[PDB]
């Protein structure tokens, strides 16, 4: 939710384009190229990042004061809905340029509102042993869908590196990292359609 | 992240400061309020929780913005790796470049912009804000991998406690006592002792 709301940005909106959007329309479309930072004069809207899957993941809700910072491409699929009747000030660089020219102040009013987001999500990133969630995994599945093949124990599943991430609330490169660790230390090999276990009691040992 | 070259042009304006291999650019507990731009050298920059758990947040090199103009509220450790030129630039000595250089301005937009869209995609991923998810994504792998179709329903044979299913998914027992609940009464799935019945396969990879 609210990110420094930039509420100065209030008197220069007669220097960028009023557009206003009905309670459930898009105010940003999937695969379209924004180049204009938005202000939420008021209303609120909901933004998605929409990834490579089709998947569509909440960023933020934007609020009255919000700023919508995307001046430039991103490389993020972005998408952003109306949830009232919103009305927003679109800003694109050559009008920010009137807007700067006028007062500078709003240059550093735009510094601590684009400080704010990295501030508020670098934190979150690193607030988040999520590690032993994937031994967990491994281990129920193992002792409830395992069969005995000798002296391994195989689970017939694929379960894919993005699923297992998914699941468990693990970044896709620490995934990885895990999965590699464990067929290293022969505990277990994490095939395609079958995962194996070598050694349950080493693996069962790390996961409590 | 957007490296900003053109920096290296308007240094005069800023206060150069050198630091050794293993310096503290940044220390903990220190209130930043300036830009540092890395003009040679390599810096590692942790974040420090309130419990004294450190956590990288990035590496830099050359043409590298370090953005910490004003105070956060996060606490920062910054080390160089090798020896490092920086240069410092105050809000006062930013306003002197921009009267410049107005392009500048925009260049600092473009940096905060790509760090915004890096860390959050991150967070997007992981489904930080619909962890019930993970919920759903579990059981989704489990039935249409494990699942045995009988009439219009699936069986899973698997004793797994709700404590199991907040251990493997991240998800606090209260969620996860909610999300069951909730299955059961919309017909969805079922965890009836040690099986698990699954009604409406096609609703429950809807919600996944
Ligand atoms: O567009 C992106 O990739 C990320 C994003 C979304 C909304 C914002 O207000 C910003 Cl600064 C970035
Ligand atoms: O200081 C912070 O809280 C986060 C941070 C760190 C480094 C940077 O370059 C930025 Cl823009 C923000």
């Amino acid at each position: 939710d609210n990110f420094f709301p930039i509420e100065k940005l209030r008197n220069y909106t007669q220097m960028g384009l009023i557009r206003d959007f009905a309670k459930g329309s898009a105010v940003i479309m999937p695969g379209e190229e924004i180049t204009s930072m938005i202000f939420l004069v008021e209303g609120k809207i909901k933004l998605d990042i929409i990834f490579e899957d089709g998947s569509e993941k909440l960023l933020y809700y934007a609020g009255g004061n919000s700023l919508i910072g995307k001046l430039y491409p991103t490389g993020n699929n972005i998408y952003a809905t109306a949830m009232e009747p919103t009305r927003t000030c679109w800003f694109s660089e050559k009008s920010l340029r009137t807007v700067f020219r006028t007062d500078e102040d709003m240059i550093f009013e735009i510094f601590k509102n684009y400080l704010t987001k990295v501030a508020y999500y670098a934190r979150q990133v690193a607030e988040m042993n999520p590690t032993i969630r994937i031994l967990r995994l491994f281990y129920e599945l193992c002792s409830s869908q395992g069969k005995r093949v000798g002296d391994t124990y195989e689970i017939t599943m694929p379960l894919s590196q993005k699923s297992i991430g998914e699941i468990t609330g693990v970044h896709h490169v620490t995934v990885s990292r895990v999965l590699a660790s464990l067929k290293r230390e022969n505990i277990l090999d994490k095939k395609k359609n079958k995962i194996i276990v070598y050694n349950l009691g080493e693996l069962k040992h790390l996961s409590e």
